[PDB]
């Protein structure tokens, strides 16, 4: 029993109960829960998901001593989230000196140089995209934004990670698009109130990933790997590496992690982008002029060009600041430690609110406007980078970060060139996020897609 | 499933079974599997407890990598055994900086300077070992060795570790005496079979050291580490250095570590000493002698005087040859490593097979036989110290190995001052060892105890 910790150190927090913890207080949201704690507690608190001990950080300070200073010493790890199988070779998944071999070898494939070789085979389904919509924008039927941004993410991702290329909107039938279709609580609740079946759940083969999928898939490696290019996407540019290095049944699961890190990630974050421009016209249009500006004439972008639009760079920015998908970072506390000025025991999770500290008036005007001119390079430098933190940061950031940039910048680019987008009857208004555990909107985004000429 | 480890390594060993493992080998006994699998495969191999691989290595030098070399870096810990309890802080049982810090904070007790200052005090019981058993000499009748060595050893326990002075032969009802007197498979061997079990029995509170026990000690601490003495000993010379420091449940785990660790090891070699004696009446005259020598006119023995017999300790150390009560050395592989020019995988169980190296004719001659000759001066410096290792080797060796030899030898030169020893009808010739994990004969001891005059 270990509830006492945090009474014993000090540290405020809501009373556990027995065996659940606080779990109890996630009826509200995980969110909800953070921002609570935050106004009523002050910079530092601790809660337990279960026998857990998670203490929660608000320092700038303290959140870059863990992430950053300390990351490789004692906050290198995630927390363990459910029987995993042979996903614990993911980067995401993986710890200690095994994650730090991922990660040296996965590097250079989330360089600008073959980001750039990229550009090219994504921006062939930005027209797919746009193709996709000029028919629903005549059709003069609101769009659910979720279900063409998941065609668009998933054929960027089949294309950029195998070559595969698919219309998966027109291809729903492909056996590549279906298994790549496949959180909720009714398990994941569970597992953090009874982590001691973990151990039950792997020796049966139960796993997270479902054994489905993965089977069609490092067999579809088996395939593809070999024998079909036996005669530039993610797959090639780590079988470049292995000829220490990268495992066949490794390069598998950090394929896999890819496309789970890409598809509901960009497909998510592009359905807020487009709710926040039809609820504020004024920044739709003045975005739309830009992109006709750099790109005259329904011009194709290119990298250079992406990188050059700042109101583009400001809307992403602070969409991500209102719906930071990740919500929170964690890292697992591998021994005792005393990191500016407060001891942190072994076993405890530490966690940074990133939710919370998005919309903490501490640091953020008007914290629920959408107001993209925080970030315009006068106001960008008074945003300390340990409060906005969107993809983390430190040496176990989001690996994917400029990769995740340049392709929803490439879709919204194609999208506004080509078409406006209206609030509807439909249209939630104001829009409220999911009560469960992920960062979406309650009910999907439903708009009016109106075409430029 | 992790049966293809050794098979895929090149590593002989005996084919496991699905779940199982190898532990169906165990039915002739932990050791004998050990001989089998040395004579049959070779200088390393591996086997399966359950999942858990376990490499079992003999060559002297890799031992000496395991042991000594490499300890802190990679084989720090041993495996874990079952559900704890707070005894996760037993020295013994700690792992990585946890251990470091209790084997660095206990590490003076063990002094020959405080082994000195316990020799009178556990002398007391010397006298009280040789009282009890004049009236079994004068009874007539054949002794079970092992309950007046294990009344010695546990009166010399409790004098050592809490001053408390019993006669637990004659006092077999004193609440100190019964908790103290609390293997075997139909237990240990689900857990090796289930480890993924461990997690639910620690919630459930059940733990390996019975309830009944422990709650009398740590409250029996409670009342004498206090309120006794305020106003030499293992107690008292652990709270001198809490006054990074011990804890009060850290002080009191490490006492209930110390008894385990000094009952049943100093009165089974005891027992084994006096049957190698009786059964070999050659070198207990011999011994007698030296005992005589020395100590003339049945003197008492003290510290300088039992470092000073020298056939003494060549019986005691042969008598350790022929039963290494701990059997095996284990480390656990804290990562991926290449010792001495094999690669070990993280996770795998590095184990040294101390009873089948005792008895193996590549380094021993007639390794069945009783001889403590092998020990003389002169044939001493042919033995290597990692193949006989009785008390490990290492950082991580047995820390109370002079308390241990020095309490065992203080018995003998007593009981062998007065009474010789002689086998009787019952007694077990050839001694047959315990089919069981525990190094115990199979039927215990009796032998006929005369008096000297
Ligand atoms: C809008 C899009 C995305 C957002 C907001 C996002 C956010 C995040 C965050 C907050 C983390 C945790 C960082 C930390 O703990 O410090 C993370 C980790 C990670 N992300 Fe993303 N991500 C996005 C897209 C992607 C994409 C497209 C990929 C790959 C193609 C990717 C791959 C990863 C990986 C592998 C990790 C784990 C890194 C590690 O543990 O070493 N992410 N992401
Ligand atoms: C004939 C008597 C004894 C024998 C043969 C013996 C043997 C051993 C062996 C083989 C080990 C493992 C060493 C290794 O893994 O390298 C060990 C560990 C240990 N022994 Fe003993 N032992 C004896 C008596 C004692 C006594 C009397 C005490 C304390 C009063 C004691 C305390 C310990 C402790 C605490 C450990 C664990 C050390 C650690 O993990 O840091 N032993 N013993």
């Amino acid at each position: 029993h270990s509830h006492g910790l945090f009474k014993k150190l000090g540290i405020p927090g809501p009373t556990p109960l027995p065996f659940l913890g606080n779990i109890l207080s996630y009826h509200k949201g995980f969110c909800m829960f953070d921002m609570e704690c935050h106004k009523k507690y002050g910079k530092v608190w601790g809660f337990y998901d279960g026998q857990q001990p998670v203490l929660a950080i608000t320092d700038p300070d303290m959140i870059k001593t863990v992430l950053v200073k300390e990351c490789y010493s004692v906050f290198t790890n995630r927390r363990p989230f459910g029987p995993v199988g042979f996903m614990k070779s993911a980067i995401s998944i993986a710890e200690d000196e095994e994650w730090k071999r991922l990660r040296s070898l996965l590097s250079p494939t989330f360089t600008s140089g073959k980001l750039k070789e990229m550009v090219p085979i994504i921006a062939q389904y930005g027209d797919v995209l746009v193709r996709n919509l000029r028919r629903e924008a005549e059709t003069g039927k609101p769009v659910t934004l979720k279900d063409v941004f998941g065609a668009y993410s998933m054929d960027v991702i089949t294309s950029t990670s195998f070559g595969v290329n698919i219309d998966s909107l027109n291809n729903p039938q492909d056996p590549f698009v279906e298994n790549t279709k496949k959180f909720l609580d009714p398990f994941f609740l569970s597992i953090t109130v009874f982590p001691f079946l973990i151990p039950i759940l792997e020796v049966l083969n139960i796993c997270v990933f479902p054994r489905e999928v993965t089977n069609f898939l490092r067999k579809s490696v088996k395939r593809m790997k070999e024998s079909r290019l036996e005669d530039v996407d993610f797959l090639q540019l780590m079988i470049d590496s292995q000829n220490k290095a990268l495992s066949d049944l490794e390069l598998v699961a950090q394929s896999i992690i890819f496309i789970f890190a890409g598809y509901e990630t960009t497909s998510s974050v592009l359905s807020f982008i487009m709710y926040e421009l039809a609820t504020h016209p004024d920044v739709q249009q003045k975005l739309q002029e830009e992109i006709d500006a750099v790109l005259p004439n329904k011009a194709p972008p290119t990298y250079d060009t992406v990188l050059q639009m700042e109101y583009l760079d400001m809307v992403v920015n602070e969409t991500l600041r209102l719906f930071p998908i990740a919500m929170r970072l964690e890292r697992v506390c591998k021994k005792d430690v005393e990191i500016n000025g407060m001891f942190i025991p072994k076993g405890v999770v530490v966690m940074i609110p990133s939710y919370a500290l998005h919309r903490d008036p501490k640091y953020w005007t008007e914290p629920e406007k959408f107001l993209p001119e925080r970030f315009s390079k006068k106001n960008k430098d008074n945003i300390d980078p340990y409060i906005y933190t969107p993809f983390g940061s430190g040496p176990r950031n989001c690996i994917g970060m400029r990769f995740a940039l340049m392709n929803m910048k490439l879709a919204l680019i194609r999208v506004l060139q080509n078409f406006s987008f209206k609030p509807c009857k439909e249209t939630q208004i104001p829009l409220k996020l999911s009560l469960g555990g992920l960062l979406q909107p309650e009910k999907p985004v439903v708009l009016k897609v109106e075409s430029r000429d």
